[PDB]
């Protein structure tokens, strides 16, 4: 039968920005329940509730080993995970993905993913697996290859049946190791495309998606043919607080076009009444089409800042991903026989 996918929020701690200006906590939290509430200025609170709910001292590894780990799992067995980051600019998107290397608890869910694929792979005898990497961007509604030759060639999306929706031309990476998948990473972040605003100094100025191929060779003949998609999505922001100008400002216009774009989607899956659904409205939507009412276990981590500034944002966040958490997908496992 169909399944939800399933939602986290992470309210992340106060930035020096929202410390300047004498802002207010006006995020509250009961974990053990999935609980989230947003209080307004005068005291009135909207209530939430969410398959995780992660505080100002929660981790990457709390995060991974509670929602991410039975994801991953899944994708060992054949199916296809997707894992997502939504949020306002400087609301803890890229830090939830990439983390800190560094400090054990606050490693990323992309290095994290590779650690978990790589043991369960090195646990497997009666299994050969191959894994691939891939690594694109979306910007200014170009699809293109972070670790291609040409990162200013705009590539094309294709579907398949098959194969669902995918992009032509993208590289294809083989791995044999935790420290080559790292390598791309690396890589990768050097090519894509970031920049300065007052709301994040390291903004990311296009959605990013890092996929992972698992295909296992089983004794029985059969091809087991996993995907995830490790989804680092680019944020709402508005001029007043970013101060954004020139090619900063031209890349906000197209970040939230494409922001309404996967809202519009988001709210067609789940209204009762929409036949058609609005995924060629941008390339993210069609990249994450399958991913959103398709054939994908799906997770939605929808970050927040705590401050009483960021009021409408953080309540915007919340409304699109208490949305979210109705929308039905039908996961099989991919498995091709001899
Ligand atoms: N939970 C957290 N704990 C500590 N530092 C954090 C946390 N979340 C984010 N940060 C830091 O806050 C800054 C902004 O976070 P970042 O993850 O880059 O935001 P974002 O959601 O990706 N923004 P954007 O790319 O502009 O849409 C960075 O310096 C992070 O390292
Ligand atoms: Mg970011």
């Amino acid at each position: 039968a169909a399944e939800s996918v399933r939602v986290a929020v992470r309210c992340r701690p106060f930035n020096q920005r929202e410390k300047d200006l004498n802002t207010t906590l006006c995020v509250g939290m009961t974990p053990n329940v999935g609980q989230v509430n947003l209080n307004a200025p005068d005291g009135a609170a909207k209530d939430f509730t969410f398959d995780g709910a992660y505080f100002m001292d929660s981790t990457g590894e709390q995060i991974y080993n509670d929602i991410v780990f039975p994801l991953v799992e899944n994708v060992i067995e054949g199916y296809n995970g997707t894992v997502f980051a939504y949020g306002q600019t400087g609301s803890g998107k890229t830090f939830s993905m990439q983390g800190i290397e560094t400090i054990p608890a606050q490693r990323g869910v992309i290095p994290r993913a590779f650690d978990h694929i790589f043991t369960a792979t090195a646990t497997t005898e009666n299994v050969k697996f191959l894994v691939h990497c891939s690594y694109l961007e979306i910007y200014n509604e170009e699809v293109r290859d972070l670790l291609g030759a040409d990162n200013k060639q705009k590539l094309e999306i294709k579907e398949q049946p098959d194969r669902g929706v995918y992009v032509a031309g993208l590289s294809m990476h083989v791995c044999h190791d935790v420290p080559a998948c790292k390598e791309l990473m690396t890589r990768g972040f050097n090519n894509r495309h970031v920049g300065a605003t007052l709301m994040n100094k390291d903004s990311s100025r296009s959605h990013s998606i890092f996929t992972v191929y698992v295909e296992g060779m089983t004794e029985t003949g059969s091809i087991r043919m996993g995907k995830l998609n490790l989804v680092d999505l680019a944020g709402s922001e508005r001029q007043s607080k970013t101060g954004a100008t020139g090619d900063r400002l031209k890349e906000a216009t197209k970040i939230n076009l494409s922001l309404s774009a996967l809202g519009n989607v988001i709210s067609a899956l789940v209204d009762g009444k929409s036949k058609h659904i609005p995924y060629r409205d941008s390339k993210l939507t069609r990249l994450l089409q399958d991913s959103l009412g398709g054939n994908t276990k799906t997770i939605m981590i929808a970050c927040v800042s705590p401050s009483s500034d960021n009021y409408d944002e953080t309540l915007s966040t919340l409304r699109y991903a208490n949305r979210a958490k109705n929308i039905k997908n039908k996961p099989t496992i991919n498995e091709d026989p001899l």
